[PDB]
């Protein structure tokens, strides 16, 4: 079904953000596992899987709309050097992602691609849940202290 | 069965205390969940449910006695800004509630409404258990420190 | 995540309507149980519970958006004195509620808070189901007559 | 297998009657559900389903006989405005349907299409069962009164 | 609940499209079964049932909105004479349907009937999945050849 | 445990090849699904998953050896435009991957990193199995013909 | 089967390293248990058991190759006096063990004793996993502090 060219560009932009997040979250997960912070590693792994599933759905929608999904261009990963930075890098990436999602929904609405809009709204709900998680982790580091926060994430 | 006018007024005052407690505990629960302190959130949620069940029983007794349950007037909620204040706000509310329960029981006894007295005694037992929980949490904060106390309440 | 100030005001207004509905439906439920109309009592109880669930989700969203949920201000309860009037009071409240939901959705769309819109849309679907139920009950009273209508609601 | 031309015309006529009945019974069903008369709504829904199944077999038989099933022409639906009228409308349609079935059976018998006759006899048995049901409901309205009759069809 | 007159007209227009599709897909299904292409027949049958379910929900929504569902007017069925043409007829009908769904959604949005919009969006998702299925079948015919395509749809 | 610098460089090169393959195979999988060639789509999905698992193990080994896994640099994806070309693109990528694997094993052996060698040997076994599959598919296209080969991969 | 004299000497040297580790890890395990650090005790016990299993396989291989396993000469145990020292003593022993394993693998390769090489590679994989565990624990002590690290290892 021939899609709107600019819808497809927006979907490829969202997909590109998901592709960054897959790799960024997967590396952060394995860094935390390597450091013995296995509960953080496990949760970050599941965040990475979630982005993989979003990327899948975007690829499928783009192809149905007779566009070419862009898996070639990989933007800049934000890799932290400690737990606090890794969580902040994730949150900064999510805030860009949700900004881009909102602009994509605007355009979908304007050209009446309501199914693409519904897909993006669902992805936006997942990303806002991830923002909730990240903001809460940063708040907990303040409320329980870094040593306790890391201690609470050693064992699964 | 027509009840004593002043019993019904006492029952409505106790009900009013329960209605404040429902909302105060429900908001505190959701604040704690938002902050990532999910074990505190779950326990405060169950305290809110407790008060909902007491309010139900009070409403049922008032109606049986052919009075009008007052769900319209809501007294002042005591909302804290941090964990220790939220617990102390709960405790201050509970101490007012048990004072009001005692005066209501005196009057039920004087006019021989022994069934209303028994209901209020059951509610008073529950409220004294809540006071025990609150005093104990405040004592634990002193013994283990706030950061450890909150750490122990991150995960359900 | 910092929310739009007027979105949060709209959410608190929707929350206020739900808080009214919780108490109005809970009291109507217990009135119907006291009168021996237990099927009405049980159905109205479940309506109250549904409103409690909506209020929970609104509270949770407001906190995520870094607003202050308002559980203190309680608007006017519409309490009926007989079955037809109670249903009509519920219906009047619901029509006020869906008017407010539509205006809140308009504003969420305008500021691109698509997740808040989706939450409100889900709530609007529930409230329109309640309107469907209420309009149908009032119509049944006209079709089968009040005495038969009440008879049919004595037993669950 | 090449069928008799007039058998196919008769089969298309019976099918045309079933297609009217499908839509008339389905709309009456949903009207009754909208009005809270859910036992009538459910029963009328099953009548519509039964006509769908008859239409299926008629379509299958026409095609085996190398005819063209006519799903394009839709005759006049008889939609009532209240329960008595709706039941009488169904009954008027069923009486036309059974007249047409009898004439189709005569013709199948004359050209020795005994399998088509057997199919139509089975459909006629179902339509006479529907007639019994309809006549009985109209009779019950007279015996128990309209208000009781409707009351008895509120709950499934 | 009194709905917008033009929303109801749009809903009846969508319903009219579903009613055409029910009959067109059902006949196509039974043609394919008669020709021994049972996997096509079964899939097309399930497409017809899906349109029946959409029509039900549209009828129910119209009645809730106090309009009159139109099951009387049946538009033009597009019946093919061979497998390729039947698939193209279905696809042509689906493209008209999704064009009409988009216009109805625009109008629901403008009058703030967000629940009708959500229903139509769900139907639109279903119809776009049908378009994907249809476009894919036509493409497979080109890739594997017509004889192989039919061969693969002989047995379920 | 501090690893050999050039081993880590080799591991990152193997990792880089796996990251290309993940995306290349995932996109090919979703293209085949879009085209209705669901058995190829499923098999190619499992190949993509297999490469994801290899990438995970390389990332973990690199971090253990105190290197920085490179998920940022993504080399050139080889995306075909039809089935035969997609298989060949997978095959060309795999032939480069196994050459690089052999060179990495040589160097691991030279510096006595026998665990890294064993990991690379296991990955090489998986890549050679993938080569067996790909060569066999390309040969089957020749033996049964393209139209039959595609037909045989339509349904899972 | 007569083995290479120097392979057997290498195998007896690896065996000697394993025998030290059995006793060192078993004593550390029981010290931690006596101190109430039962999770460290349990983990260290399983490390000791693992070395016992390695020693068993080495003894079996030496006898198959017609050498004499040396269980008489026991090298120097590295027993720490506190948790940090005990972990570092384990790590120092493992680093010596993996150096000796690498030299033995070199010699097995030169004389084509590929089965002995495979046995040693498997032991080396297990010892590098122990190195990973030990390095991670020492890092966790720095990240969460010694008191939290010990607290997390009180209960199994
Ligand atoms: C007049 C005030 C209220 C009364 C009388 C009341 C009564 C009740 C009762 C009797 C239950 C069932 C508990 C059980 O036996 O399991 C319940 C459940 C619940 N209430 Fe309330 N309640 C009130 C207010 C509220 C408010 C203000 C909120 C939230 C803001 C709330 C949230 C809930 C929730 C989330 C549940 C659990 C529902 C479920 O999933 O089953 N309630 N309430
Ligand atoms: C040419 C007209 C039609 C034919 C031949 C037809 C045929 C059928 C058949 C064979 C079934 C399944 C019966 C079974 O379960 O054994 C069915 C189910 C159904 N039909 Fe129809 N039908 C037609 C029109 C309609 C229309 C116009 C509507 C609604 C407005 C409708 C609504 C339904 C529904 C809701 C179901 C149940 C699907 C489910 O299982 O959930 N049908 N139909
Ligand atoms: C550095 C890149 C990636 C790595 C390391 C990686 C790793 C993984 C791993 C370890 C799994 C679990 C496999 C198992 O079941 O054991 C997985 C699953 C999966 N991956 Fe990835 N992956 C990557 C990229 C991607 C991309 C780019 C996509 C799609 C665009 C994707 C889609 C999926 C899906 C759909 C699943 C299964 C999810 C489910 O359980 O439903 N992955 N990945
Ligand atoms: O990242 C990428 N996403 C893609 O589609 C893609 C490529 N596609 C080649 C191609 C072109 C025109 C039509 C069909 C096609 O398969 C080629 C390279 C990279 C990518
Ligand atoms: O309601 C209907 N039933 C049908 O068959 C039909 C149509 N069929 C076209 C056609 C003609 C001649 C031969 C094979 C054919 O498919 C066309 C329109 C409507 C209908
Ligand atoms: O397809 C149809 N949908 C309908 O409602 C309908 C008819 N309705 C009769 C009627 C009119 C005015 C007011 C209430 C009513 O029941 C009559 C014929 C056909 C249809
Ligand atoms: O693809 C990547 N793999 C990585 O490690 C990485 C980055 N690492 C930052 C960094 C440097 C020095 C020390 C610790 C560190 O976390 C930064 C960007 C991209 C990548
Ligand atoms: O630690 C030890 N390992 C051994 O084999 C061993 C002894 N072996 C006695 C013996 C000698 C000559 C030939 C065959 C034999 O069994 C004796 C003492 C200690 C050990
Ligand atoms: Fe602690």
């Amino acid at each position: 079904m021939k899609g709107d060219k600019k819808v497809i560009q927006h979907l490829n932009k969202i997909l590109g953000n998901e592709l960054i997040a897959i790799n960024q979250y997967f590396l952060h997960s394995r860094m935390w596992n390597d450091w013995g912070l296995k509960r953080l590693g496990a949760h970050e792994y599941h965040e990475s899987i979630d982005e993989m599933k979003h990327a899948d759905k975007l690829i499928e929608r783009i192809l149905f709309l007779e566009g070419l999904p862009n898996l070639q261009d990989l933007g800049k990963l934000l890799i932290g050097e400690n737990t606090q930075e890794m969580l902040q890098c994730d949150l900064n990436l999510e805030l860009k992602a949700t900004k881009d999602l909102r602009e994509a929904i605007v355009h979908c609405e304007q050209v009446h691609d309501y199914v693409s809009r519904d897909l993006l709204k669902d992805i936006l709900e997942s990303e806002e849940e991830h923002i909730d998680y990240l903001e809460t982790q940063l708040g907990l580091i303040q409320k329980v202290g870094l040593e306790n926060y890391l201690q609470s994430h050693m064992h699964e």
